[PDB]
């Protein structure tokens, strides 16, 4: 639910504390278990524009999005967000354009200066 709640109540998980990435845990992850930079991460996810319209989802293909954590292969908010996640955890990220696609956007999906809302589930990670 509610991007306005992530805004009001979320945790600022940026080192800068500029509120560019804000998080709320929706399901508590298992172990106190998290990837490190370089680990292979498998996520399921949904991306909404702040008009609620969904621009991209791993549930459309039914295919986990896989990547190397911490290597800039994804937007900054994901390298950041996912590094704070435990295995099995679902969270909600409100992300400022600064940590997403800036004032360039990623057309045609994402217009310029867009605040993005993600639901990311960390399914698994490997070394």
């Amino acid at each position: 639910g509610a991007p306005a709640t992530v805004a009001e109540q979320g945790e600022d998980i940026t080192s800068k504390k500029d509120r560019g990435v804000l998080k709320i845990v929706k399901r508590v992850g298992n172990g106190e278990e998290t990837p490190m930079i370089g680990d292979k991460v498998y996520v399921h996810y949904k991306g909404k524009l702040s008009n609620g319209k969904k621009f991209d989802s791993s549930h459309d293909r039914n295919e986990p999005f896989v990547f190397s954590l911490g290597k800039g292969q994804v937007i900054k908010a994901w390298d950041i967000g996912v590094a704070t996640m435990k295995k099995g955890e679902i969270c909600h990220l409100l992300c400022k354009p600064e940590y997403a696609y800036g004032s360039a956007g990623s057309l045609p999906k994402i217009p310029s200066n867009a605040t993005l809302f993600f639901e990311i589930e960390l399914l698994d990670f490997k070394g």
